[PDB]
This record gives C-alpha cells, structure tokens and sequence, in this order.
C-alpha cells in the first residue's frame, strides 16, 4: 500500500492520472520523481523547467555541478540526484527529443531506467515539448516498465485521450 490517490489502473504495474506532476510530488513526497531531462540537465521548460522552478533553482544548481564533474548524459540514459523539496530522489531520464531529430527507438531504453526503482512518479517520456506521440509513449511505458509507475498527465484533454485509447 502506498499514498498515491485517484489513479486509474492500466495494468498490473502501470497507473495513470490527470495531474500536475509538481503538485503530485509536493503532496505525496514520493521516493522517486522522474524528470523529463535533456543530456545537459538544462531544466528550461516542460516538466523539467516546472520541477526546477518548484525547487527554487536548487535542482539546476545541483545539476550544473553534476555535469561539470561527469559530462552530459546519453540519450536514453539517466542519473539519480536529489529530489529536493519534491521527493527523496529525482531520476533524471533523457527521452529522445523528436524536435531535435533524435531516434524514437531510444524511448524504450529511456523507460528501462525506471526498472531500477520499485515505485516512481513519472511523466510520459518524450511527450510534450519533446515532440513524440504521447499515446506511443504510454504504450512503450506499459511494455517496458515492470516496477510500479504512477503516471501524471498534465493535460486533461490528453489524459482522456490516453485512457480512452488504451489497449
Ligand atoms: C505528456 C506531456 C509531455 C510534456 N509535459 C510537460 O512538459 C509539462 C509537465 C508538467 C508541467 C508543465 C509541462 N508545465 C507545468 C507548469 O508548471 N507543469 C506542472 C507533460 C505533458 C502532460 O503530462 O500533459
């Protein structure tokens, strides 16, 4: 039993809700919140900009030190950093950005990072400003993640389309 509330159950391990992931995180304080990161951990917009703003830019400060030490992430890769005031940890995961010409096939590799954590709050990878079909993202998520994932879809209209179309 966990403290997530109001989710619709899609499969044995995947759940989905119309929610602002920032507000879900502040309420639940999950062990892991997933960020829709880029390889530079430049949290400018989308979910990343929103999460970082909620941390008063502490996420960006920590991220800049991470990059200075380690260099950029791989597309499809991830790193674990602090969750600041939102969660114990933030798993920064790089889904491919279709608006950069990045291979959509790497989306499965991106979701595989979720399997290293028993429970996560997460957005649909490569959706929103990353330019991929959020319906496809949900499909890859369900077919790749085996751990317990609580998916927040900010846009109510998209959420209804995701649920109604889910096979
Ligand atoms: C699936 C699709 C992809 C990208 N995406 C975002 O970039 C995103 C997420 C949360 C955000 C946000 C932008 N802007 C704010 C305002 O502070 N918040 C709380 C989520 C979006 C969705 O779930 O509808």
């Amino acid at each position: 039993v966990n403290s997530f509330s109001g989710y619709l159950k899609l499969t044995d391990n995947v759940y989905i809700k119309n929610a602002d992931i920032v507000e879900e995180a502040k309420k639940v304080k999950p062990t892991v919140v997933v960020n829709a990161a880029n390889v530079y951990l430049k949290h400018g917009g989308g979910v990343a900009g929103a999460l970082n703003k909620a941390t008063n830019n502490a996420m960006q400060v920590e991220s800049d030190d991470y990059i200075a030490t380690n260099g950029p992430l791989k597309v499809g890769g991830s790193c674990v950093l602090s969750g600041h005031n939102l969660a114990k940890h933030c798993l920064h995961v790089v889904g491919p950005n279709v608006n950069k010409g990045e291979d959509i096939q790497l989306l499965k590799s991106a979701y595989e990072n979720f399997n290293q954590h028993e429970v996560l709050l997460a957005p649909l990878l490569s959706a929103g400003i990353f330019g991929a079909d959020p319906i496809h993202s949900l499909r890859v998520c369900v077919d790749t993640v085996r751990t317990n994932v609580y998916l927040a879809v900010f846009d109510k209209n998209l959420y209804d389309k995701l649920v109604s179309s889910f096979l």
